[PDB]
């Protein structure tokens, strides 16, 4: 009938959801006013609470707190990324005839879900968050995923959508969103090269994509995946346990929850200090009943995770490499992800291509699911 198609982002830490309506691409805030909701899913004695209701209370719910399924979803226990992972993890990862599946306690009774099964959960979120500014049912959609996931990660994420009653569309890769997005895809007549570097929560990629008379093919990827916002924000952690237990003599490392509580409070400064140069950190009663009050600089932030920014130089390099292509040759530079908001980072990215300037008009963390909508619109015959 009507039913507009959406485009979702699933990211490993943050999804988000964009429509395609009057020319014009509307990425929809959820009821608490953020235009991303984190991929968390928390299990209690009363309830199932997911996105924000969920990463909101993490610290005192670990075991049950469930994020990282982008992670987990298409592969296998006996699995050597499964095996590496699990060991961080505070929730627990079985084996279900060779398929993992977390295992969380609901109600007082000790349930289990399949990697899929919870991501559709996050996909219901995004669903609902939609039909609550559509006004109307979402049906159709496109979902994004990243170029290097196989046929069973790919069909997992197909199968996530099912379950959330989603009809979806297509798969399309993530790089190949955030270039249509920037309408990288147009015909020129010219076959173009385009760099994704996409920094995320958790993940970095960098995929260079040739994109000839509309159609692209990703010369090669690149990245490291255990790099993203999260790493910053550790760094930034240590620096405050480390001043604590200077001014008062007393250790937080084996607090958990103040710990969790004073990283929830870095990760709030470090957005700021992309637009200012200095962060308050306010933490009332952050151990026994001292309240930990101070601020930070942008430049020692810069200086907490300088060798981190730095070596997000290689994977480039390895990237331009592997592609064939130098620096030159590289047409348009997309910025994906969060933590590409980071001013020294783009700096850093800038000064290696020479001056060349970054594709960063779309919020980073909102262009894949800016380029899911576009598509999904076209795919339903509406644009
Ligand atoms: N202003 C900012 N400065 C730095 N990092 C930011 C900023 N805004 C968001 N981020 C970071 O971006 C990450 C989220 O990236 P996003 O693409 O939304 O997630 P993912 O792709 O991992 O699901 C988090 O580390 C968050 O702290
Ligand atoms: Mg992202």
């Amino acid at each position: 009938s009507k039913g507009p198609a959406v485009g979702i982002d699933l990211g490993t830490t943050y999804s988000c959801v964009g429509v395609f309506q009057h020319g014009k691409v509307e990425i929809i805030a959820n009821d608490q006013g953020n235009r991303t909701t984190p991929s968390y899913v928390a299990f209690t004695d009363t309830e199932r609470l997911i996105g924000d209701a969920a990463k909101n209370q993490v610290a005192m719910n670990p075991t049950n707190t469930v994020f990282d399924a982008k992670r987990l979803i298409g592969r296998r226990f006996d699995d050597a990324v499964v095996q590496s992972d699990m060991k961080h993890w505070p929730f627990m990862v079985v084996n279900d005839a060779g398929r993992p599946k977390v295992q969380v306690e609901y109600k007082g009774e000790t349930k289990s879900f399949y990697p899929e099964e919870v991501s559709s959960m996050v996909l219901t979120k995004m669903k609902e968050i939609a039909e609550a500014y559509l006004g109307k049912t979402v049906t159709n959609a496109v979902v994004t995923v990243p170029a290097y996931f196989n046929d069973s990660q790919r069909q997992a994420t197909k199968d996530a959508g099912t379950i959330a009653g989603l009809n979806v569309l297509r798969i399309i890769n993530e790089p190949t969103a955030a270039a249509i997005a920037y309408g990288l895809d147009k015909k020129v007549g010219a076959e173009r090269n385009v760099l994704i570097f996409d920094l995320g929560g958790g993940v970095f990629d960098v995929s260079i994509l040739t994109i000839e008379d509309g159609i692209f093919e990703v010369k090669s990827t690149a990245g490291d995946t255990h790099l993203g916002g999260e790493d910053f924000d550790n760094r930034m952690v240590n620096h405050f346990i480390a001043e604590f237990k200077r001014k008062h003599k007393k250790d937080i490392s084996e607090n958990k929850r103040a710990v969790r509580r004073l990283r929830t409070a870095c990760e709030r400064a470090k957005r700021t200090l992309s637009s200012s140069t200095q962060a308050s950190i306010e933490i009332d009663s952050l151990y026994e009943g001292i309240d930990f009050y101070t601020s930070i600089t942008r430049a020692r932030f810069e200086e907490l995770n300088a060798d981190l920014f730095r070596g997000t130089l290689d994977p480039v390099e390895k990237a331009l490499r592997d592609a064939k292509l130098d620096k030159s040759q590289i047409h348009d530079i997309v910025l994906v992800g969060g933590s590409t908001r980071i001013p020294k980072i783009q700096k850093l990215l800038q000064d290696f291509f020479n001056g060349k300037e970054l594709n960063k008009s779309i919020n980073p963390d909102e262009a894949v699911a800016y380029g899911a909508a576009v598509q999904a619109a076209i795919l339903s015959g509406d644009k």
